[PDB]
């Protein structure tokens, strides 16, 4: 039987590649984890196909429907099989689907427009002239609400009062919003992905401070899934291999298009 | 029938050292540091008395060869001598074959350290010479590393260790410490990235952790294949990082009292 494998467009790890248009299945995408997913399904011996999460989503769970969303909402029903892509292992999601090991090490930081008068979280929660917030549906999100540190619970009360609203849809927006912004809006976001943007023309945003926590991103099969055990082992030997490292330059250093 | 949960772990600090007055002391008393606090953590989370044991052989875990054994925390859990084990144990694939771990509760790489003003700041640097020795520990992670590495430097590295002469191979972190110490700058030692930024801020601070890391992998709690308390453990796990504690731990153990300023 094929694999059914969720993923969610987030560059660098799935991109839809220059004329996809006149492409099909897995040939129209190229990125991190369309490399992993190739690599994990070798492996594990496993005929696979990719489809792009149709909430564009990572996974929440509603409070009031009790519904989960996004990748984790389509491993939960039963639409997926896997998922392959930057997803936070947390424990509300460890509670409802399964992890392998992480294939790759991550904490929330800050995204600026280059210039702006930040360096760290205490100093955006100080102030009130530059806005901040975070993706929808996210790791990150819920790292805010639930936060009990003095400074993050001061910056989660700020967050979900703020008019207009500071949360996006997507991490493009975020970026997009910082952007043109003309510094006036800090985006909180994964050290990967902002470590990425940070590469890319034209070059007009930074990575500031240290890392707020430190986690992982971590394969998600449905709970007591058969495809588990072989999953967590090819990651481990991936990453006992050197691949990991390898696909990590691939897509983030190397074509650095910036200074 | 709740039973008294046997912990295998292992002297290193600042993990789990002797309190002062240890002679004074009994059970689990006897011990501090960062995972005893971490033991107490997960136990109280997951709901279970215990009982620290510091590993017999002293060894982290490897399988011997020809006979198939392992020893270290990672045989007292085969062989059923603990139940659980709470270390700076790394997870590795020949390891998560045999016994289970949680997700990481730390993050590390392996690493070099050198005596301050030794002519070296890479794993490349290293390999191109021979006036200066380097080994690793002992029947763990990092001698795996470069005993099975297809990397070019890393295998070049191995070639000449395997063989050196004296044996370049220490059988304690601390071992390794006082080598590098007391070598004049004439060896230089490769292990985790985690007991090298501690001892780094340890007097006489004499020594340096330079380059980047080899590697990025993790430390879990490991528990026998099928064992029942796997699930919770795990789950502790991630609250434990997620309140903020083991950031906290990690700072208390490594920093609050760093000697070196
Ligand atoms: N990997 C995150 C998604 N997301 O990406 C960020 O940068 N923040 C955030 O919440 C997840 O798995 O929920
Ligand atoms: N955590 C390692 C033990 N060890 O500590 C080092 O610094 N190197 C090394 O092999 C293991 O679990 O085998």
């Amino acid at each position: 039987k094929t694999v059914v494998v969720t993923t969610i467009l987030e560059s660098p790890y799935v991109m839809m590649k220059k004329n996809h248009e006149m492409l099909e299945g897995n040939e129209r995408y190229e990125g991190y984890c369309v490399d992993l997913a190739a690599e994990i399904a070798k492996h594990c011996g496993f005929k696979y196909k990719l489809t792009i999460v149709g909430d564009g989503k990572y996974g929440a769970r509603d409070a009031d429907t009790k519904i989960w969303n996004g990748m984790v909402g389509e491993l939960v029903y039963g639409k997926a099989d896997i998922a392959i892509a930057p997803l936070t292992i947390t424990l509300v999601r460890e509670e409802v689907i399964d992890f392998s090991k992480p294939f790759m090490s991550l904490g929330i930081s800050i995204m600026i427009k280059k210039g702006t008068p930040i360096e760290s979280a205490e100093d955006l929660s100080k102030q009130t002239e530059i806005a901040y917030g975070t993706l929808d549906s996210g790791s990150t999100k819920e790292f805010f609400r639930r936060s009990k540190i003095a400074v993050f619970d001061k910056m989660w009360t700020y967050m979900r009062s703020a008019e207009p609203s500071v949360f996006v849809r997507t991490t493009a927006e975020g970026v997009a919003r910082v952007r043109k912004s003309k510094g006036k809006y800090a985006y909180l976001l994964e050290s990967t992905m902002n470590e990425y943007i940070e590469q890319r023309k034209p070059c007009d945003t930074m990575k500031v401070g240290g890392n707020l926590d430190s986690k992982g991103y971590g394969i998600a099969t449905p709970k007591g899934s058969s495809l588990g055990n072989a999953v967590n082992l090819a990651v481990l030997k991936l990453n006992e291999q050197g691949l990991l490292d390898k696909l990590k330059n691939k897509w983030w250093y190397d074509k650095g298009e910036c200074g």
